DNA sequence: GCGATCAGCG
DNA sequence: ACGCTGATCGCA
């Protein structure tokens, strides 16, 4: 019902200065995946391609990497890649509208073009799913349902980029997607492709090494309870400790018995078989998800992991990876540090850059919030999470142990994104009393913080939304709920959306300075992974000085507040090395 | 499929 | 009864 070409070879009307593009990757990794369809509609016509085609004709291969040629497409980046693995390069990416979709409205989920023309009474093209079907049956179909598939998005992008446009530019996001998140979308692209490099041979090593660790404290686990039952089973779990044992209830899911790791921390004094299930657990947890999952993922002739970073997932404008999840490996406890050893670069003579902002979010928070206290805190550049724990635990800035450092971190900031007593209480272990009393204290020193987070909820009931200092937008329909439960989780994403984005989108502008300094310092450095307030580089060992350099100006300078940028650096073999 | 749980980021 | 994620696993 819609026409086009079935172009047999590639004419010159395909090849314009403006068009829509569909390269389509069907499966969800895109990585090495096969490119099932191409389609293309201008000013001249609308055509299909098939890839054998057209990826072999000189002067379309020369009109993808030709900034100078204009395309609009829908999530550019699964075609860039998809194009990489195919030693093709995809330039002049003018629209994407999956991250326009994005930007006006998170919480749509929009997947696919269909769910993007919706938003704007488009409905001439069919959701993916229909076409494709779901899980076991999914298939590409018919050469014929396929190219009208791939036309009619082709098409529906084609009519969308300037209603699209319009909306954006009344939100003040327009130059949020067009100057921000689609020069990010072609960095993350080269991130992803170029992977991260695996030492097999030593992840390998600790999977054994954790295979009979997790027997012997298994084995205590069944010594202590007296029988053998299925530690994962929360049932029969619950049954040795909350029935067997008789130890105390302190936590009710909507399941069973509460076995996490809060609750089992406080049934230490009871007995010692809570201890060692929580070091079951952890043992567990770097088995499956950090070694075997790992290994599952690599790629055998290179040992290089590919992560997917979405970039239209997270409501705050946040970053996230998928298979694997580089954003999750373990650093805290030493035995599933070592993880990081095997995360090395991808030539020898290369080393891994590591840079990261220090405290982030909270200099966003005194730069929005305008507060006195804790604009000083930072023109002296305190640690306040060093400085809490010292209040909390009454000791000295030489006592502070890391533990109750990262206990202070806990502090900080859910006091300021709505911490109540009870929960405050249950992290510290304190009287209710006491951590009502300390939160009083805390917004004392810091009231303008207090009077930020009151016009914050007042603005949101207003509005209807919050916004980041980007003017990434999150609506909070139920900011106005009736039902109490309701309404204060809407308050508490009110106080934490604006300051966790706005740490997200100074994050993606110093990406976007970084490579642009790179390229002109006509460095081999690239970025590998980011970690929301991190960005992690590999580079020839001779680069490592000017990178020392450059990275942290080029943090430190990504956007200008009321108080300054802290960047801390390092370099190393392996990523374990690098902080 | 989902919830409990846990790894990370603030 | 601070916020934002993804992966694993048992299933009450
Ligand atoms: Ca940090």
């Amino acid at each position: 019902k819609m026409a086009f070409t079935l172009a047999d070879r590639v004419t010159e009307e395909m090849l314009a200065d403006k068009a829509a593009l569909v390269v389509e990757v069907v499966e969800e990794n895109y990585h090495d995946a096969p490119i099932v369809g191409i389609a293309v509609v201008n000013e001249h016509g609308r055509f299909f391609l098939r890839p054998e085609t057209a990826l072999a004709d000189p002067q379309f291969v020369a009109w993808l990497g030709d900034e100078t040629k204009k395309k609009s497409m829908f999530d550019s980046k699964r075609a860039a890649v998809a194009l990489k693995w195919k030693g093709i390069e995809l330039c002049g990416v003018s629209f994407d509208l999956l991250l326009a979709a994005y930007l006006l409205d998170p919480a749509q989920g929009v997947d696919d073009v269909a769910a993007a023309a919706k938003m704007k009474q488009y409905e001439a093209v069919r959701p993916d799913e229909a076409v494709y079907g779901k899980g076991a049956k999914r298939a590409v179909p018919d050469e014929p349902v396929l190219a009208e598939h791939l036309v009619r998005k082709a098409a529906a992008i084609w009519e969308l980029e300037r209603p699209f446009l319009d909306e954006l530019r009344r939100n003040e996001q327009d130059r949020l997607l067009v100057e921000l998140e689609q020069p990010l979308s072609s960095i993350l692209a080269e991130m992803e492709f170029a992977g991260v490099k695996v030492d097999t041979k030593r992840l390998e090593q600790m999977g054994k090494e954790l295979a009979e660790q997790l027997g012997t404290v298994e084995q205590r686990i069944y010594e202590l309870a007296g029988q053998e039952f299925n530690i994962n089973s929360p049932k029969q779990l619950g049954v040795i400790l909350f029935e067997k044992l008789q130890l105390p209830v302190l936590k009710k899911t909507k399941t069973g018995y509460s076995t996490s790791a809060d609750v089992l921390e406080k049934l230490a004094p009871y007995h010692e078989i809570v201890e060692n299930i929580l070091h079951y657990r952890q043992l567990g947890k770097l088995q499956s998800t950090y070694i075997e999952g790992l290994l599952k993922v690599v790629r055998p002739a290179t040992k290089k992991v590919h992560t997917i970073f979405n970039q239209a997932l997270t409501q705050t404008g946040r970053l996230s990876s998928t298979e694997p999840n580089l954003q999750n490996i373990p650093i805290r406890l030493e035995e599933g540090r070592k993880i990081r050893q095997a995360f090395v670069p991808s030539e020898s003579d290369w080393l891994i850059f590591a840079a990261d902002y220090s405290q982030i979010e909270l200099r966003v928070l005194a730069h929005i919030a305008e507060d006195d206290n804790l604009m000083e805190a930072f023109r002296r550049d305190l640690d306040i999470h060093t400085k809490t724990a010292m209040d909390i635990f009454q000791v000295s800035e030489d006592e502070v142990t890391p533990n109750m450092r990262r206990q202070a971190k806990a502090v900080n900031y859910g006091i300021v994104y709505g911490i109540s007593d009870y929960g405050l209480a249950q992290n510290l272990n304190i009287s209710r009393k006491e951590a009502a009393e300390f939160i009083e204290r805390y917004f004392e020193s810091f009231p303008g913080v207090k009077r930020y987070m009151e016009n914050i909820v007042q603005e949101a009931k207003q509005k209807g939304y919050v916004t980041t200092l980007l003017h990434r937008r999150r609506y909070l329909p139920d900011i106005t709920s009736r039902n109490f439960n309701v309404r204060s989780f809407a308050e508490r994403m009110a106080m934490n959306t604006p300051i966790q984005g706005s740490a997200a989108d100074i994050i993606k502008k110093a990406m976007i300075d970084l490579n642009a300094r790179l390229k002109e310092e006509r460095l081999q450095a690239h970025l590998l992974l980011q970690v929301h307030d991190e960005l992690i580089l590999e580079a020839p060992k001779e680069e490592m000085e000017r990178l020392c350099r450059l990275v942290p100006e080029v943090m430190e300078q990504a956007v200008t507040l009321r108080v300054p940028l802290k960047v801390d650096y390092h370099y190393g073999s392996t990523w374990y090395d690098a902080k």
